């Protein structure tokens, strides 16, 4: 069907009114679009994208550290096995470091190349990508950084209404902005983002970029075709062959996005992106505060476990700062959060009264004013309030934490760990009372 290449939702900006206009907010965050793109962005609010120019990124931070990845250069939208043969969704993605100043000659000394080549199945030319690249020191990115707070509310980095704004601490690439630097064929293979959360990405220029987008709701059909073939549709590189797509009834999103362009991904759709110019990218997430977005995030969350894949976003720690911190309005998006507290404090009560019934001393350990929240050291589950954590960490003070089960696995009795309590339970059961749905007529 023609159902399976719909139109890409836009927006096409000429001022900062139309910027402002809270329709467009509406737009984007509406679970009916899986991605919007808004296009003119970066004129109709005058920003000066010259300030992310490779030039200017090089006057800048010289040394400062690139990803790169490795790829050959694929035809149009396809993928095809090294040996040109047949099309295969796995991707040849490997990896290594460079700086800004190394990429930034390879970035223009390509372009030069392919000005000499037009004035003259594979195989396949090696290409490189520089890929996340680290923007969050102010101190070393000021200026780049003070632009964006021109961007309306909504799509901010930093904002009230977002989400990964009260996790509270740092997530690098989340709350923080990436850079890309790229040549024509840098390939984003496909993903969903972390934990689900929305993604903003703007295109610096003076090339275009190519966007594919399947909606959340198929990301089951994706995930399926790549344990078909072998590949972790979480942890593996791979590029969705479209013919297969089409045959299996998934729809599929395709655009441009041009410079000043700016790509709303919605929470859960998944995508991959390829350069067609040679171009910088920057992008991060952003969470709305809607049930849809907590929702796919705690999904996410929870997947991520099953399959031993850390989550970037401590929804446990979130939820609570979320209840602490946030008056929620929306009935649903309201349960939601309140739905979870009730098990995170549930399970946590049965957990403790486990440890005081067997003669575990809890040891009240408090928490230092905006700590992050923690990981267990072993496997990466979020930990929340009892931490465990080896004698020998305790009396050193390092207090590396594990999570009960991987504690119970070193050491059957817990004879070799201390419980460190964080949070009383008076203190966390008055935030779950006293999280309330707040009255709001809108
Ligand atoms: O520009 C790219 O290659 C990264 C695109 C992306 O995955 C995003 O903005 O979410
Ligand atoms: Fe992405
Ligand atoms: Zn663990």
């Amino acid at each position: 069907k023609d159902k399976l290449n719909p139109p890409t939702p836009s927006i096409y900006l000429e001022n900062k009114r139309d910027a402002f206009f809270p329709p467009l907010h509406q737009f984007c965050t509406n679970p009916k679009n899986p991605v919007t793109v808004i296009r003119g962005l970066a004129g109709a609010l005058k920003l000066d994208l010259g300030l992310f120019s490779t030039k200017t990124l090089v006057e800048a931070n010289n040394e400062h550290m690139v990803e790169v990845r490795t790829q050959l250069l694929q035809p149009a939208d396809e993928n095809w096995d090294p040996t040109g043969t047949k099309k295969i969704w796995r991707c040849e993605s490997n990896r290594s470091h460079t700086t800004i100043a190394k990429y930034a000659q390879y970035q223009a000394s390509s372009f030069q190349e392919s000005l000499r080549e037009e004035n003259e199945k594979g195989p396949f030319k090696t290409i490189k990508f520089g890929t996340n690249i680290d923007l969050s020191d102010n101190k070393k990115w000021k200026l780049q950084l003070h632009e964006l707070t021109k961007l309306p509310a909504f799509a901010r980095v930093v904002s009230a209404g977002n989400l990964l704004t009260h996790v509270g601490h740092t997530i690098l690439g989340m709350n923080t902005v990436q850079l890309y630097m790229k040549v024509p064929g840098s390939r984003t293979p496909g993903h969903q983002e972390n934990n689900n959360f929305c993604s903003v990405n703007i295109n610096i220029g003076p090339g275009d970029c190519e966007w594919f987008v399947v909606p959340e709701d198929y990301w089951g059909v994706l995930n399926d075709f790549c344990e078909k073939n072998n590949l972790n549709f979480l942890m593996s590189s791979w590029w969705p062959n479209l013919e297969d797509l089409y045959e299996a009834n998934v729809p599929v999103y395709r655009f441009i996005q041009r410079p000043g362009d700016l790509v709303w991904i919605n929470a859960g759709t998944v995508h991959w992106v390829q350069a067609v110019g040679w171009c910088n990218n920057i992008a991060w997430n952003v969470g709305p505060l809607t049930a849809c977005q907590y929702k796919l995030a705690v999904e996410r969350y929870e997947w991520n476990k099953l399959k031993s894949v850390k989550s970037p976003v401590p929804m446990v720690h979130l939820s609570w700062n979320m209840a602490r911190n946030i008056k929620v309005s929306d009935p649903k998006l309201f349960e939601m959060i309140k739905y979870c507290l009730l098990k995170i404090l549930k399970q946590y009560q049965t957990l403790r009264e486990a440890l005081v019934a067997a003669g575990k001393e809890v040891i009240w350990h408090g928490r230092t004013n905006d700590e992050p929240a923690h990981y267990c050291s072993i496997c990466e589950v979020e930990v929340f309030n009892l931490l465990f954590v080896t004698n020998e960490s305790n009396t050193q003070k390092t207090y590396i934490v594990h999570c009960h089960d991987c504690a119970r696995k070193t050491s059957k009795s817990l004879e070799n760990f201390v419980v460190l309590e964080q949070y009383k339970m008076e203190d966390l059961i008055q935030v779950y009372d006293q999280f309330t749905l707040a009255l709001s007529l809108s």
